[PDB]
């Protein structure tokens, strides 16, 4: 039975195939036919071209040996090559041109969600060319989904010479049977297919695919659309900031670019943010997703206090200061998302732009007490039972498993009732003591969000809610302000706590708001609807904070 | 006595003063004297400019205003501004021209440094302008060097309103006799004269000083030069990401832009560039600081194999992998300088560009091993002292004080001879067992290397030189290539063992080599020699690395 899937890079897991730039040249600049290619390879297993995928020498060394090859090629045919003729030139262009085969990469991911071992095993070049970064990007971006990457130039063999086979052999620990193989190059198949390994030749990726679907009998075309990728917590850097004395605020950090602040709500963790970390990254975005005070393996103080709007920004802002980022985009979600529209009205100087999801901004009513607010609005009368110290705490901690997997659900799957939650004297006295597993979840991240709350547990968290009248104290003096740094709303139709209508009037204090809309998506959007947040989130980064 | 200074900003800590370019514009369109003065301070407390620095407006609110109040004065002079009149224009402008007063910085630093408590109160505004970043950029280079920031725009007061001075004392918990306060506005100052502060009206900033000299009694005019700013420990971010099973790397993190890898030597820490990560995150770099594997916050596995250049650059590259980086820029000293130059050699499309300060590059010798070029360079017969595991370890971690203030010498400061180590048993035989300390470090520095040093030891740091033949056969691979990406080399006049002779031969392997070189600089680089170290890099990184 087969158990690993290896794939070549050039032609294969990327397109178009550097090594099909050669004949295309030949015909755009009227060569005699394989002219560029024969050049190429030149001296066969002696040659420069061999030298440099074995690593021997860089690829800036290579280049004048390709060109006096192409000079002695149209000498002995009798053509002349132009007079502007780079080498460097044509495989600038084309290796910048190549890109990701997505749905040869889908059925990998596929193979290995499905528990293949999975590899590239490519014939590849040392490149110390000064645009080097666009092929650097493009294999991070790649070999993160595999199991292992094979480079030619990095273990001093090539194919087809058979040592190489036997180094792959070697290290997925596979006997020849188990292994598929794919290839472009009909040659460097041969001695995989000699060993006795099955080999799909790669022409056109739909063929190759419905091969490679028969042989493993498993369903790769004409599959559901897949999942953004997530993060696996033990992959990750940890970062860690002491903000204070008592508090340190820890997150996740990836990639590279403008900083981009992901701000939790209730009850998450930076975790909540895993679709949206590995996107934002590879849309040039260096992400930093916090653990917000009282969470995870940031600090959690008991004093209520330490959680009103006007500490938890401080904090926020001290937290660049140590960083030393004078700016950062700041994208929030629920409590996190309030924090996110505070940060724009009282620190803009340190706001690139803002981003909420599902939490409106709503000026405070400086006429009406926080209390007398919710007497007048009934939808948060649930956040009545979050304010006695010490109730709510004793329910959500009770069985950490049960909580995650109450809270944690689509519109669709017998979403808590917010509504009689202090009639019926908690928030799981109609739910069920062994809830089933939500469609947006697997029981490993219900277990991570139970080993996180572990630590602390909840009274950091609702200590948030605490805050009403302080919050609604400091409010009251950004009364006159307006927000005019980039912002962008986006809702979700079925959150039925923060509900779409309730942002109707955010335009008379944010006159050049932004807005995204998602359908059937609850209260948890990040995992809910991975693909639509992150479609919207990256057309407005790229378009609006740079 | 006098123990708290306290800095206006404008004007005093930040040249030349934005309130300055009204006057200059007045004279530039040839307006009535003190016209756009007098529509600024229009309406006085309860005016505009007062509910801009209050915080109940932000600056991109305040703008109509002032224009407003500009044709209203216009009107009242009988004049008429010119058609293109912007105030938005000229705001921009002023702030973007204004820069740190330097010399009344290292007043501010000097105080502080002596006992002193510092503080900058300023009437200042809710920045919402598209350009804001220049500013918050110059306030997070400004407010790290004091123990208060007060702004007006925050605290909901302005100057010069007596509950300001009143806000001052009690933040400061300092009485007005213990307090200097420094300002370029007269009728700013009144209120801290009236409470009995010493008082400085500011307009030159060498006379503001020699007034401040003479309260304080402490020479500030005419000081030696400054040493760049340096780190503390518990204020950094520290970053943690894991390998591989058993191995974590730590880092410190400051800044933001292109991503530098400072990588220290034997038997250093992330702290050996304390005078460098300041000075290069403000010159627009992310930096990265490693706590090289084996060393401080790092993991120290016991093993020789561990240790060996291949192994080494292949975590440097599953580190810039996990965090999601497709390069950096790599810059080493000692044993990081031979890693770094490796990266180089092995990893080119991962490295932005190299430096090294005071490692040369010099290729294996394929006909001689190692033990043979050490027998024919006997600099290095120290080195046979470190490959017994076990020997040096005994030596060096029997008294960690001892060992880093042997160590750690300028060269006038009877640095160790590593001549005669072999025949005389140790690195320490000749050395006092109460070394005197450096100038290059305060007590609580060498400190900071004993209490890192207590958790691992001198094992896995030692291990780097046990790898001798390992490194040989691994470097052998790399002697057809040569080092095309952007490089620099650093020598240091004074190292008697990492020569500047020993790096003479770079330009046969490294052709386009930039080079830097320290007069009367030892072993010890970064803290011997950091306002030339730091000079150096800088320039380096803006013309060769972005
Ligand atoms: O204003 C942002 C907080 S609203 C809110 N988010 C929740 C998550 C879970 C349960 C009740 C909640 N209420
Ligand atoms: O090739 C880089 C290592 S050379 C070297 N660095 C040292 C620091 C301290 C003692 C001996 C040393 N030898």
């Amino acid at each position: 039975t087969l158990r690993a899937a290896v794939f070549d890079l050039d032609g294969v897991l990327a397109l178009p195939a550097v090594f099909g730039v050669l004949g295309r040249t030949e015909e755009a600049l009227a060569l005699p036919r394989g002219l560029l290619n024969d050049a190429f390879q030149k001296g066969g297993p002696e040659g420069a071209t061999t030298r440099l995928m074995k690593g021997e020498i860089t690829l800036s060394q290579w280049i004048p040996l390709m060109e006096e090859n192409c000079r002695k090629c149209s000498e002995t045919a009798k053509v002349c090559l132009p007079k502007n003729f780079s080498i460097k030139e044509i495989f600038d262009k084309a290796i910048s041109a190549r890109k990701i085969n997505r749905p040869m990469l889908q059925a990998a991911l596929m193979l290995r969600k499905k528990g293949f071992t999975t590899a590239i095993l490519t014939n590849t070049w040392l490149d110390d060319r000064a645009e080097r970064d666009g092929l650097a990007q493009l294999m991070c971006e790649l070999k993160m989904h595999f199991d292992f990457l094979i480079e030619s130039c990095q273990v001093g063999m090539v194919k087809p010479e058979p040592q190489i086979y036997k180094f792959l052999l070697d290290t997925l620990k596979a006997s020849p049977s188990e292994v598929v193989f794919l290839d472009d190059i009909g040659a460097n198949l041969k001695p995989a297919r000699d060993l006795g390994m099955v080999t799909i030749l790669v022409q056109d990726t739909d063929t190759a695919l419905k091969e490679l679907e028969k042989v493993t009998g498993i369903q790769l075309l004409n599959t559901p659309a897949p999942l953004p990728t997530s993060c696996n917590p033990s992959d990750m850097s940890h970062g860690y900031v002491t903000v204070k004395p008592r508090v340190r605020l820890h997150f996740v950090e990836l990639g590279s670019g403008p900083a981009v602040c992901l701000c939790h709500g209730f009850p998450e963790s930076w975790y909540s943010w895993r679709y949206q970390i590995p996107a934002l990254a590879q849309a040039g975005y260096r992400v930093l997703a916090m653990d917000m005070k009282g969470y995870g393996e940031s600090s959690a103080p008991p004093e209520i206090e330490e959680y009103c709007m006007e500490v938890l920004c401080k904090e926020m802002v001290t937290f660049l200061d140590k960083l030393g980022l004078s700016q950062a985009v700041f994208i929030g979600h629920d409590w996190g998302g309030m924090l996110v529209w505070y940060m724009a009205l009282f620190y803009p100087e340190r706001v690139r732009a803002v981003a909420s999801l599902n939490t409106p901004f709503i000026p405070a009513n400086p006429n009406m007490s926080p209390l007398e607010s919710i007497k007048a609005n009934p939808v948060f009368d649930y956040q009545l039972y979050f304010q006695e110290p010490g109730v709510a705490e004793a329910e959500l901690e009770q069985n950490l498993s049960r909580t995650f997997k109450s809270l944690f659900r689509a519109s669709d799957e017998s979403v808590l009732s917010m509504h009689k939650v202090c009639e019926a004297g908690g928030l799981f006295v109609n739910s069920p003591e062994e809830p089933s597993l939500s469609r947006m979840v697997t029981e490993e991240e219900i277990q991570f969000y139970v080993q996180q709350f572990k630590k602390s547990g909840f009274r950091g968290p609702l200590n948030w809610y605490r805050n009403m009248e302080r919050n609604w104290k400091w409010a009251c003096k950004s009364l006159g302000r307006k927000i005019l740094i980039p912002a962008l709303m986006v809702t979700a139709e079925k959150d039925f706590v923060l509900v779409p209508q309730m942002s109707q009037h955010m335009e008379d204090w944010i006159p050049h708001l932004k807005r995204g809309h998602i359908e059937d998506c609850g209260h948890w959007t990040q995992m809910d609807k991975p693909t639509e947040v992150n479609q919207i989130l990256i057309k407005w980064l790229d378009s609006d904070a740079r």
